[PDB]
């Protein structure tokens, strides 16, 4: 699934191709989707950012797009900040389904412009938010959300950016030996409870994880998260590793992005 774990692998892939890259073009070919043409490593890349409530995702793509004639105000402000900008850093927020693109640019007079494009993948509450580095203020957002008594946050130009409400879960990538030892040593290790204790684990992932924690648990835990990216289809979905019961007649995907190009082909 497109969980936090999968995002860890995808982030890695995106960085290898795009970090240090230059944003050539910005387009919004569909309602909740933005595509950035990027030049990096003497290759030209297409980066898809989707806050679609059902198919929300990030990936490079080989797909071609028919861009609208008349740009929108959101695109316009994005272009104004990102066109020609350099992608200095791509960073996942902990093991959550949130990805940040730190870009640098110059304004009309040569002064240093720094922004952070934030992609929050949370189903129907997904968003793409441009934020100013210095004073953490929202520049623009693909979906604006008012102050409401209902909310811990406001999503509007000028608003102060607060990250989605922190959870009690633990990043499984940064869990210390001692803390990790006591968990695997005293807690229930069912797929469901693993989902609870750790950030960014989908049900498919946590299930696969579980099959690996009956012995040598500490080292086994480490080993699962240290596996190399191996893009595959699963029973109902896709993953960055070949989970149990994966289809058997499967092509070798040269990347997670080609995997998703394939999976989302028919919408």
């Amino acid at each position: 699934s497109f969980d936090g774990f999968f995002l860890h692998h995808m982030t890695a892939e995106l960085r290898a191709n795009l970090e240090g890259g230059r944003i050539q073009k910005i387009n919004q070919p569909f309602e909740q989707e933005i595509v950035l043409n990027i030049r990096s490593n003497r290759q030209s890349h297409k980066l898809l950012l989707s806050a679609h409530s059902v198919f929300g995702r990030v990936q490079l793509t080989q797909s071609d797009f028919t861009n609208p004639k008349v740009p929108n105000t959101f695109t316009m402000i994005l272009r104004k900040y990102l066109q020609g900008a350099i992608i200095e850093e791509i960073r996942q927020l902990d093991n959550d389904r949130i990805l940040e693109f730190s870009v640098s640019n110059k304004d009309e007079i040569g002064d240093h412009i720094q922004a952070t494009l934030i992609v929050e993948i949370m189903g129907k509450h997904s968003n793409i938010i441009l934020v100013d580095k210095s004073e953490q203020k929202i520049i623009e957002a693909i979906k604006h959300v008012g102050f409401s008594q209902n909310s811990y946050r406001t999503i509007l130009p000028g608003s102060t950016y607060i990250r989605p409400p922190e959870t009690h879960s633990l990043n499984p990538y940064t869990v210390s030996d001692e803390k990790l030892f006591e968990i695997l040593s005293t807690q229930e290790l069912s797929p469901k409870n693993l989902q609870q204790v750790f950030q960014g684990l989908g049900r498919d992932t946590a299930s696969e994880l579980a099959n690996h924690l009956q012995i040598d648990r500490l080292k086994n835990f480490r080993a699962f998260f240290d596996q190399a990216t191996q893009p595959s289809l699963t029973d109902k979905s896709y993953a960055a590793l070949p989970f149990a019961n994966s289809p058997e007649n499967q092509p070798h995907f040269e990347s997670l992005s080609s995997l998703l190009d394939f999976y989302y082909q028919d919408k």
